[PDB]
DNA sequence: GCCAGCGTTGGC
DNA sequence: GCCAACGCTGGC
């Protein structure tokens, strides 16, 4: 249960995929994870990622959770 | 019963 | 006033 940040392949040069694992409360243990884009700006859920790059690219198979296209 | 999506806020 | 950190909840 360690921070993790480093570049997704699944989107485009930049952009970056970070696990953080919750420490407390009753979903201590759980990983919630964000996206960041070149520009920095944090992604929380999969609308508001389609909502930057729904256009630029194809998002319909983008597993969130995973990070990766679900092939 | 799980979890995507996001509401809430203590501590700053 | 912000926001990381956690809880809530509707849809499945």
């Amino acid at each position: 249960m360690e921070r993790k940040r480093w570049e997704c392949p699944a989107l485009p040069q930049g952009w970056e995929r970070e696990e953080v694992p919750r420490r407390s409360g009753l979903s201590a243990g759980h990983r919630d994870v964000f996206y960041y884009s070149p520009s920095g700006k944090k992604f929380r859920s999969k609308p508001q990622l389609a909502r930057y790059l729904g256009g630029s690219m194809d998002l319909s198979t983008f597993d969130f959770r995973t990070g990766k296209m679900l092939m």
